[PDB]
RNA sequence: AAUCCAUUGCACGGAUU
């Protein structure tokens, strides 16, 4: 599957560091994410085929874009952001 | 908790007398 680029309030970030237990990388990601929007929710999972990955909630889907764009890349514990839009939209915006 | 193995995965595993 192509990376997902096309807009969505929710970006999907991969490529984390496994590390990072589930508090720590929410507060982490909300303390980076912040200054692109407000934040609806950020979904952290550690099973096997959800770790390394985060889901992170904007209430703009503007937020979303900027935020996408501007930490594509960032170094975070270590390994690169990998960073595209969710491929469909979380249940908190699909309920709004 | 820690270490190790395996996992790059789009949601709302396994090992350490």
């Amino acid at each position: 599957a192509v990376p997902e680029t096309r807009p969505n309030h929710t970006i999907y970030i991969n490529n984390l560091n496994e590390k990072i237990k589930k508090d720590e990388l929410k507060k982490s990601l909300h303390a980076i994410f912040s200054r692109f929007g407000q934040i609806l929710d950020i979904l952290v999972s550690r099973s096997l085929k959800m770790r390394g990955q985060a889901f992170v909630i904007f209430k703009e889907v503007s937020s979303a874009t900027n935020a996408l764009r501007s930490m594509q890349g960032f170094p975070f514990y270590d390994k690169p952001m990998r960073i595209q839009y969710a491929k469909t939209d979380s249940d908190i915006i699909a309920k709004m």
